[PDB]
């Protein structure tokens, strides 16, 4: 693995920016 094993730590990030609360 490497992007599978990252994108769930990416993932986690990519939310909170998008989301504008």
């Amino acid at each position: 693995m490497g992007i599978i094993a990252g994108i769930i730590k990416v993932i986690k990030s990519l939310i909170e920016q998008f989301t504008g609360k």
